[PDB]
């Protein structure tokens, strides 16, 4: 069973998404789910010692306009392990282009980490953090001479309205 | 879903199958989805504790609380989550959490030899049983839960209660 | 003995040096040998917690319960045993251990821009304020000790302690 | 169900193969695929303290001689988790008996990490780590009794052609 | 300020002796301490995927009889860090000689960790693991030629006598 | 009292030197010894989630040209604690310059690790390995908004004349 099919894009959408886990925070191994079969699989080990500063993913039953699915990001103090379930509230939204594609991802925090009961929006994030998360987006790629140009961060509402769209792009390519 | 497709055990009640949820030393309670048997973040401890053994259930049973039946598996080097293991049954730790009957079995390995001579309560370090139950008795403190630790029961009785956990799920599913 | 040979700090009492001892996530406790100043284990905690900051002491400070003042400071990748950290004081734990005045300094590193805009008690989740209270409250409490938390003071009055900590030094030693 | 039936053997086999992981390196915990729910299964500790020094699994639709998927060791900087899938380069075969079973194993490097874009046959790893592998695989059941017998390495050339024969005897043993 | 010179060997030798740690479980980098300057050293990566089964390291101002400070294992749930001093009780004594010397070494358990509050002799350690620090010995240089023999197992008395004469050869070369 | 003042340069100098690491492979806060004490000292959090790619270090007794001890990177399989002491074979230098100074960096590998055995000149290291290096020290700054400038590789010569200047300005400069 492929489980970016077979689950809903979260309990309560847009206020409560499911995130399924990819890449744990602290990887340079580059996961994805293998289109066919759902099994993880290594897409490829980064150029650069750079680690993925989040734990990565995607939201089930999406799909957005770089046709693929929605990737999200969600911010663990433990990582957790890859085809990990998180509900997630998105906070954010991360604005970039990779090769004339629209490659914008979620910003969330998990439901159940009572840490980030406060973290609602985009302005309850550490600048330094979200300038952390940029750069390794803007230069992650750099030595496959890849460009890619962020354009800035939005807010929960944004995000919540993004989430939207590619649930409904979702509907429009399978169902 | 490993939960119902999984026999109990390949040699009940001396040798059971546990199917690990949470490696020991996370911090991240995680459970199995119940539709698509994915593996689920429940909740992140409340406290700077670690789960002190690799926790998860025996498939196939079915307990008092309305949920399968519990067991601690004690591992040198902690599994992956979703790991089968082939545990021997050595005693059960006896508590309620918020009034439901919530006792776990405690387990070692059949494969690793380090725990061969390992049969019964008796043969745990005191101060292991110690910082498990203490474990259990403050996890959710901060959750306002209460939990109460009634003590250790030996392998004869852990073996009892997995016998009737078996029954107890022929009878609820099929 | 680094604990004698450092200064407090670079700009006491807004910048002071935390010399750490006991790095986030571990279970083993660790002091310094007061002869050689070489890293001695302390104990072993009884229960499955793990130190939720990197731990550790000021130089030159010396406190009402005949110890170094202590001090905790929030890392996001833990520190070796040993590492001097600069680090900006935010509040103060104010806690009794048997009958003791074992107050502690919560602290973020000044080189890390992520706790740039964390200057005051205020700024801190409450449920990490809670997570380090409650691992105080509970870890020797297997060993039969009792701890008790008597909550958060703010950076104004962890700065007054430090102050205070750094003159008992002066009188006890030169 | 089972990714050792569901999955090819390769997306150009026999130059480009998958490598299904059972074991990532440095486990001591031996893993091994259940073959009735293909969940990942303990199959023993290893009784000495040796770590896998490889990520260790099986290529899919594959049978051997010794009555087992075909073993496949991929050398990887960072280890990937049990059940990933990794587009591996054959580059070589150790030969060995267990038991008096052929269990020979490929030996490949990923074609995703560039680390490794120069190493295409046997010749070109470190005679040392080469040394690594066989003892570990000459020791790590001494204590259960159990005997092993290392005969060599063989070039790609050699372990490509395996690699063939075993995707044929799958064929003729299920298909 | 070399530690192996400045500690006592012990709170109360032989009952309770110091443990300088220059090896965590779990490391396959080989540690000693500088002669000259008591720094860490490396002094080898072993040359096969083993990692050492306890930490490891020397009882100050002791000597033996193969020219060395006299080595300690001190069994830890969880590994301490280099340069550690770790108050042990001697509980047994591993015989082998390496090369023709006498390479003995004293198997101990932490004074401070509860776990071990009932392990005072040899005949409380699980067989398994016994035979699993031996073989560690018995192979961990076999790649580099070198061939060591296991002579068994000393209970906790002659692991206190041999401490006595190590703490009185060290008398006798340096004082 | 301080490694880098009571330390030779190394055993056999060029041709091996001691490198004293700082930062093991993997860390993201990098450390620098307190000159006063000769503690670890944490310098920083490096502003972006990248990863030091080799074991980090300085030769004891040497000076460099942008006023500070020479650094020295050494390419270790398995990561050592900070202030171990390595004996290591120079291979290559990265030049580079950091706000106008220059920052040059000698590339070594271990002499005790039998893996690097042939590795002899800066020819004989994956050139992926290399990008991976020099972008690191390219970007690691980046958000510091500091500048470097990545000039090239020099040879295994280049690296030991250079060490011998190092450790001529030492001596003129303290000595
Ligand atoms: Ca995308
Ligand atoms: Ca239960
Ligand atoms: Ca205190
Ligand atoms: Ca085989
Ligand atoms: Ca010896
Ligand atoms: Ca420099």
């Amino acid at each position: 069973m492929n489980p970016f099919h077979e689950l809903e894009p979260g309990p309560e959408v847009p206020e409560v998404v499911y995130a399924l886990i990819e890449i744990p925070k602290g990887s340079r191994n580059k996961y994805e789910l293998d289109k066919k079969t759902g099994l993880l699989k290594l897409d490829r080990v980064l150029y650069s010692p750079f680690f993925y500063p989040v734990d990565y993913g995607i939201i089930p039953q999406t799909w957005y306009d770089d046709g693929d699915p929605f990737d999200i990001m969600v911010i663990m103090r433990e990582p957790v392990y890859p085809l990990t379930i998180i509900e997630a509230r998105p906070i954010g939204i991360m604005k970039m282009e990779d090769s004339g594609d629209k490659d914008w991802k979620v910003l969330a925090v998990p439901v159940e980490d009572p840490y980030f009961n406060d973290w609602k929006d985009i302005s309850d994030v550490p600048k330094a953090f979200l300038d952390e998360i940029a750069h390794f987006f803007q230069r992650y790629k750099e030595l496959q001479g890849k460009t890619t140009k962020i354009e800035g961060w939005g807010n929960a509402e944004e995000a919540k309205r993004e989430i939207l769209r590619a649930i409904e792009m979702y509907k429009e390519k399978f169902g």
